[PDB]
């Protein structure tokens, strides 16, 4: 029966804020979920929101027909330079459907083998760096996994070459893009001023440097392919007939640069980090890749082959899913696990990493790196495991992103042996997205060739 919703302790007018001063409040935000279980309220000045953590209640919000993508104040910020691209679109926004109706071909199976090629060359550009370090030296990983998947992205859908690997500091694009996430996540914890001015100013000058970029795309294509920068310049949607003007196409090329990258790079990180440190389940990678992996560059179908790397990968997801959160609304009134009843309009958040420590789910020991979980995925519960969202606004680049990712640590986990030389302590920086800041290894080369 109607219940009331669980909240934590308020400060008056401050609300629930003091209880969110971090750099970390996704981290946060679990130790309450540990706290108050599987759903809270959470008030800040102005603004309210339901924080969910269980199965069964995800499960519920995850129905299409009663809840639709919320933009979170995050992505609303956020929206000041991605605009109305897929990422920061509105469903019932006329570009949404439109850019993807004309963008999903992009994706197709048909496409993403004629991308293999490119996400070789990159990856053969990564393998050739860390062969070719001195014995008194280390990775910073993720740097460099920063590196491949900025430059795959740039080259599968742009066909432009970022050479991040000529850089031994990060793009400009990427410094940019890292300050001004950041930003919008500080934003979020201010409850009211110009003291926040040189913030502002800061955060024009990171959008920017970003659009920079695009005239430079814009204007490599113009002066001179069948990628996703060729349906968004000819592609129609096959519904209303109309292509995308060129202020949304500004939109896309932004989105897809930063979506296109971010996540997959915090996702190869977290997986090399789980490695180092579950030496029993790298040595069963390790002899997974050296198997399938017996010519000097991986074809399409031995990345398709390399089953306990995908393992691997899906795991770390599970534990630290790169995009630990997506938001919904109400679509009318409804009633939410047959005890709290919603308002029209009231938003509610997933809170992946909780979701994935459901224990009702997972049994007892889910803080446990164990990528013999995915062994058979189909006997996993529906809507347990969400690292890429949901439904109709699911991630679009999902296959893209495991494609990469699997091939890139397949050739890897071939070339080298890893050293956890630092003894490194996992610690995870939020700009939105996550990453283990300050990764380091050593790689010892296996001096096997390349093609
Ligand atoms: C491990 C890697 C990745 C993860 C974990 C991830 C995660 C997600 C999540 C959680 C969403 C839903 C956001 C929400 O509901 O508010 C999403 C949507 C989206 N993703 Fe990914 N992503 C990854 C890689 C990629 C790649 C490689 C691309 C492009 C090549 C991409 C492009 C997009 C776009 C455009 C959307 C918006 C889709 C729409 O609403 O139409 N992502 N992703």
């Amino acid at each position: 029966t109607i219940k009331e919703m669980p909240q934590p302790k308020t400060f008056g007018e401050l609300k629930n804020l003091p209880l969110l001063n971090t750099d970390k409040p996704v981290q946060a935000l679990m130790k309450i979920a540990d706290e108050l279980g599987e759903i809270f309220k959470f008030e800040a000045p102005g603004r309210v929101t339901r924080y969910l953590s269980s199965q069964r209640l995800i499960k519920e919000a995850c129905d299409e027909s009663r809840f639709d993508k919320n933009l979170s104040q995050a992505l609303k910020f956020v929206r000041d330079f991605a605009g109305d691209g897929l990422f920061t679109s509105w469903t019932h926004e006329k570009n949404w459907k439109k850019a993807h109706n004309i963008l999903l071909p992009s994706f197709s199976q048909q496409a993403m083998k004629g991308y293999h090629a490119m996400m070789v060359d990159i990856a053969v550009q990564l393998v050739q760096k860390w062969e070719r370090l001195n014995a008194d030296e280390h990775i910073e990983v993720p740097e460099d996994m920063t590196r491949l998947t900025l430059d795959t992205i740039g080259l599968c859908g742009f066909n432009y070459r970022f050479n991040s690997f000529y850089r031994d500091q990060p793009h400009p694009f990427i410094t940019s893009m890292v300050r001004a996430l950041d930003e919008a996540m500080n934003k979020l914890q201010r409850a009211n001023d110009p003291a926040y001015d040189e913030n502002k100013r800061q955060f024009q000058e990171d959008i920017k440097v970003m659009n920079d970029l695009v005239d430079k795309i814009i204007a490599d294509r113009k002066a001179s392919s069948d990628d996703l920068l060729t349906h968004m310049l000819n592609g129609k949607d096959p519904e209303t007939g109309e292509p995308l003007d060129d202020e949304n196409i500004r939109y896309q090329i932004i989105t897809f640069l930063i979506k296109g990258h971010e996540t997959t790079s915090g996702l190869l990180s977290f997986a090399l980090y789980f490695l180092v440190k579950n030496p029993h389940v790298l040595q069963k990678a390790a002899e997974e890749a050296a198997r399938v992996l017996v010519d000097p560059v991986p074809s399409y179908k031995q990345v398709k082959q390399l089953k306990y790397v995908g393992m691997v990968l899906n795991e770390a997801l599970r534990l630290w899913p790169t995009a630990p959160a997506f938001s919904l609304y109400a679509k009318e009134d409804t009633v939410l696990g047959g005890e709290y009843p919603l308002e029209k309009g009231d938003e509610l958040m997933v809170l992946i990493p909780q979701l994935h420590r459901d224990k009702t789910i997972w049994g007892d020991d889910v803080e446990e790196f164990r990528p013999e979980r995915f062994e058979n995925p189909s006997a996993i519960p529906q809507h347990a495991f969400k690292p890429f969202g949901n439904g109709q606004r699911a991630c679009i680049g999902q296959q893209f992103a495991l494609h990469e990712a699997t091939l890139v640590l397949g050739m890897m986990l071939k070339h080298f042996d890893f050293e956890d030389h630092t003894n490194y302590e996992l610690d995870i920086k939020e700009t939105l997205t996550l990453k283990p800041e300050g990764f380091v290894v050593k790689a010892k080369s296996k001096k096997i060739p390349l093609g």
